[PDB]
């Protein structure tokens, strides 16, 4: 069937725009593909267009989509923000197939760079994990112990609790093309 | 979601095989993984063979793929050759796009005139932007900027060209071997 190319998209400031590939293995198939941007909050937004919002893909394919930066300077310069990318496949024929997958956008000039943020997280035994950087950072294979936790995102500047049937340190990140990190051992306060 | 262990393969003349970690991060999903090799063109190909071809992860599971050389010695032996290791993961509804991940990669010669590391920095810029690289390697270049308007990434093969549409001073980033950014390099027109 169809398959997206990506699981998240980083928009560095100043690009005009960035790319996303949607493809379809099957000769014999047909289908409508709509897009469209919300915002953190699930509402629609114009921030960030997407074309073409709906296009039709017949058979063995290849197709991208355009996302442009139509953000007109009222984004928030000293950490990142995050919207979502939902596209919508619909079959030639309750049968669509929905992905919705985060778009970041990533203002220029921060002082930590992308690779140095995950070695920053903070951890103190009350866990909680602490984010001093500006970056929405996928944390998973979360380990204290031998015990695996689950997977977090921790926002720029931000807190989250994971919870452990009770009470080292390392885990990976999901980096920005969608790999995964070398084990990192966190700053534990 | 499923994510690889790297953005690149570096796979040099002579190694019996190379192995690409694959590996599913959520306990709650399940998925089938179907995993195939393409040229430079975008055509399936022969000269490697990745195994296991097919294969399904229920729930937290990391697994190892292996990509062996079928080249039967008749790779150029003055240049990197560019492949592409395509990793599709089928999510099983519990509805869902299947997600490729596509990575590079790239067959090393032994002999070549120049080092990795020496590369990026011989990149030639000409007004009409092209940029040439006169090396024997694939160079992915990134942050590239004319002055202070951001350009879009590209690829430059060995021994090739390529035309970015568009004074200043020309700046920009490469991706190394072990998928890291190196430090911005000066360029001149």
């Amino acid at each position: 069937g169809v398959a997206l190319g990506a699981t998240r998209v980083i928009y560095p400031e100043g690009q005009k725009q960035v790319q996303l590939a949607v493809t379809n293995n099957d000769d014999k198939s047909s289908y409508l593909i709509q897009s469209w941007i919300e915002n953190a909050e699930g509402k629609k937004d114009a921030r960030f267009v997407i074309t073409p919002p709906l296009f039709s893909m017949q058979g063995k394919k290849e197709n991208t989509l355009r996302i442009i930066d139509a953000t007109n300077g009222q984004m928030p310069e000293d950490r990142e923000s995050l919207f979502w990318v939902n596209v919508k496949a619909i079959p030639a024929m309750q049968f669509a197939i929905v992905s919705r997958i985060k778009l970041l956008y990533r203002p220029q000039g921060l002082v930590i760079p992308p690779e140095q943020a995950p070695g920053k997280l903070e951890f103190t035994r009350e866990l909680t994990l602490f984010n001093p950087t500006p970056y929405y950072l996928t944390v998973t294979d979360l380990k204290a112990g031998n015990k695996s936790l689950e997977n977090t995102m921790v926002p720029p500047q931000g807190k989250v609790t994971v919870n452990i049937p009770g009470g080292d340190i390392t885990y990976k990140t999901i980096n920005d093309y969608g790999a995964l990190t070398e084990q990192v051992r966190g700053v534990v306060k």
